[PDB]
């Protein structure tokens, strides 16, 4: 699939193909100063937001953490959260979603941040949102 250049935020767009063992999506992009607080990345189903495999939600709020969770049928789950927020504003980041038959492997500027464990299949994941304080320069896969 080719790479969506400079999309513009909020931005919504269909994965092609589905996820699938062994792709591996790239998310370069810049938190912005002046916007909001948080942003977000989502791999889900279909464009209407309410069924998320994988929200990975950054949170530059109550000293910065990020938040990890699935929604199904609008229904979050229990959040998952780490504390070292390996983000910072006006910098570039490259954010890298690994898809294995187990979990997402998630590396920031090429080290290991998080594995999330699959809640539900993701093969039922066509679509990836981004929203939020960020700004996007480019989604590879
Ligand atoms: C401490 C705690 O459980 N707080 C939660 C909030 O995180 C939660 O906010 C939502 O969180 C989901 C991910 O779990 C999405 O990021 C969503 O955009 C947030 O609004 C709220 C609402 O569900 O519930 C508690 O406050």
């Amino acid at each position: 699939q080719a790479p969506y250049l400079s999309p513009a935020v909020p931005f919504s767009g269909t994965i092609q193909g589905g996820l699938q063992d062994g792709l591996q999506i790239t998310v370069n992009g810049t938190v912005l100063s002046s916007s909001g607080t948080r942003f977000a990345v989502n791999f889900q189903t279909g464009f209407s937001g309410n069924d998320i495999a994988f929200h990975f939600n950054p949170r530059f709020e109550d000293g910065g953490y990020v938040v990890c969770n699935t929604r199904q049928n609008g229904s979050w789950g229990p959040e998952e959260r780490k504390t070292h927020m390996p983000f910072q504003k006006g910098m570039p980041f490259d954010l890298c979603f690994l898809v294995q038959s187990s979990d997402f492997k998630v590396m920031v500027n090429g080290i290991l941040f998080v594995q999330y464990f699959h809640r539900v299949p993701f093969h039922r994941v066509d679509t990836i949102s981004v929203n939020g304080s960020v700004q996007l320069s480019y989604i590879s896969f």
